[PDB]
């Protein structure tokens, strides 16, 4: 039974770790309100430190689900509305094209072609980021094409923080992580916890821990353990267990605004019908989905992302590859954290084998 679950997770993980040369991988599963942890290999190859459920990994774009939760809190406090013009929350943007762009457009990558990343010319500097947004002009009409963009959801989180009158990083550390009960979740890893921070590995096992970048906190800033990220998944599965404004914050991340192919776009979370084929879930998490613009099919009203659906988010940095998925209607949650950036198709392959086997 524990033997069966170990066999299922081992069968899904071991070949993918071997095929993708992944030094270390942490799995956490929430099954009928019980946590299960499976830890593989090395957090650091050089000093032989083993992965545990307390090992910290970079989760990259999975950070956007925390950014969406902070925005959900600002929405619950009536400090902002998704149909607000972006420039409402930052006077520096008054007179810019952000006068004509909604917070919802920023959150769902439909602002009109904000790029995948800030150009190399924009450094982690308040004035450079300000001047970048002031000069930016859309390629196409806001609300028409999805282009996955760090500057887009970055500005969404930055503006959500301005609506609450405090810096983004302060709000996350002082309000969001404590409200969610997350003590092993960091934007800036304390010196005392550095022993838990896994090494990331790239080409020729070059060591890679994420360096500073513009709106890094909002887009890809979070370092967390498999155990902490599963607590976050369990909060998402049962928002009603939190104090009401935080319950409302998490619910705001479970609302679908439009479809691209099989995927329904929420704030942070991306949803699929469940069941669905592995090939379809791989295609929804494919490189073209990340790198190319897609015409959206807008929903007449926002859809509740609950019941027979899989909510998921991939996230990467140069050295790390994360995947989180949950099935609201089955009280099933999954976290897969690795210290190599391995293909999304392979992350989805592990998840699919586990989620299929638990069913």
């Amino acid at each position: 039974p524990a033997d069966r679950l170990k066999a299922l997770v081992d069968a899904a993980v071991q070949p993918v770790m071997k095929a993708n040369d992944i030094p270390g991988l942490a799995v956490a599963i929430s099954l009928k309100g019980e946590p299960h942890y499976f830890s593989y290999g090395l957090a650091s190859k050089e000093d032989g430190r083993r992965v545990t459920p307390e090992t910290l990994f970079e989760i990259g774009s999975v950070s956007k689900t925390f950014t969406a939760t902070l925005a959900g809190y600002a929405l619950a406090q009536d400090k902002m509305r998704l149909d607000d013009r972006a420039s409402q929350h930052w006077p520096a943007l008054q007179g810019s094209r952000f006068d004509g762009i909604s917070l919802l457009d920023l959150a769902t990558y439909t602002a009109g072609g904000l790029p995948l990343q800030f150009p190399d010319s924009v450094q982690k500097d308040q004035a450079q980021i300000r001047d970048y947004y002031r000069q930016w002009q859309p390629t196409y009409a806001p609300g028409s094409q999805r282009l996955y963009s760090n500057p887009s959801i970055g500005l969404f989180g930055y503006l959500a923080a301005r609506s609450l009158g405090q810096p983004f990083e302060r709000l996350m550390e002082q309000q969001v992580f404590p409200a969610l009960g997350l003590e092993q979740t960091h934007l800036d890893v304390p010196e005392a916890a550095l022993a838990q921070y896994a090494q990331g590995y790239g080409k020729d096992d070059r060591p890679l821990r994420v360096g500073p970048g513009p709106l890094d906190a909002e887009g890809y800033g979070v370092k967390t353990s498999a155990a902490d990220l599963l607590r976050f998944v369990d909060a998402n599965l049962h928002p009603e267990r939190l104090d009401r404004p935080w319950a409302q914050a998490l619910d705001a991340t479970h609302r679908g605004y439009y479809k691209v192919g099989d995927m329904t776009q929420g704030l942070g979370w991306e949803a699929y019908d469940w069941p669905i084929s592995l090939k379809r879930l791989q295609a929804g998490n494919s490189t073209p989905m990340a790198l190319q613009p897609h015409r959206i099919a807008r929903l007449p009203a926002p859809q509740a992302l609950e019941g027979q659906r899989l909510l998921n988010k991939t996230g990467s940095t140069n050295g790390f590859g994360a995947y989180v998925a949950f099935v609201p209607g089955r009280d099933l949650g999954l976290v897969i954290l690795a210290n190599r950036n391995y293909p999304n198709a392979e992350r989805v392959k592990i998840a699919y084998a586990i989620l299929s086997g638990l069913e």
